[PDB]
């Protein structure tokens, strides 16, 4: 299991525009396109993204190219915040997969503000950062996913996702 794949089950795959989770218009693998809520702009964004007129429509190669490119963008953003380097650096294998996909589903930011849990993943306290990870808007949102990954960083494998 890589973290594409791991990806790839968690978002799953949709070649047309539609909303996720909370509302936002998307494409391909998760690619969140705009928080706004009209689908026009939406179909700019797609436009702007794709390099061509695609009329709310992508084809596979395109919806894995804007995938390689958000995986890439997602490590990277990683490596540059102070906040997240450290805790990525001090982390196995398996476990940095598990952050890049929690950094990929709600932005640098987003993770960054998890102070707590960060503290002590980094501490290798895998039981207490599992029951502080639980404790937020995440996990009571999409809390399939969120537990996934919360098994994820407690096992340190890939048991999660065997199944799926």
């Amino acid at each position: 299991m890589n973290i594409f794949e791991m990806l790839r089950i968690d978002e799953g795959l949709r070649l047309k525009i539609y909303k996720d989770t909370e509302g936002y218009y998307t494409i391909g693998i998760g690619h969140l396109l705009t928080k706004s809520p009209s689908l026009n702009a939406a179909k700019s964004e797609l436009d702007k993204a794709i390099g061509r007129n695609c009329n709310g429509v992508i084809t596979k190669d395109e919806a894995e190219k804007l995938f390689n490119q958000d995986v890439d963008a997602a490590v990277r953003g990683i490596l540059r915040n102070a906040k997240l380097k450290p805790v990525y650096d001090s982390l196995d294998a398996v476990r940095r997969c598990v952050l890049i996909n929690m950094v990929f589903q709600m932005g640098e930011t987003g993770v960054a503000g998890f102070t707590n849990s960060l503290r002590m993943l980094q501490q290798k306290r895998w039981d207490e950062a599992a029951v502080n990870l639980a404790k937020s808007r995440w996990y009571n949102q999409t809390p399939n996913r969120a537990k996934r990954i919360i098994t994820s960083f407690r096992t340190g494998t890939w048991d999660a996702y065997k199944n799926l």
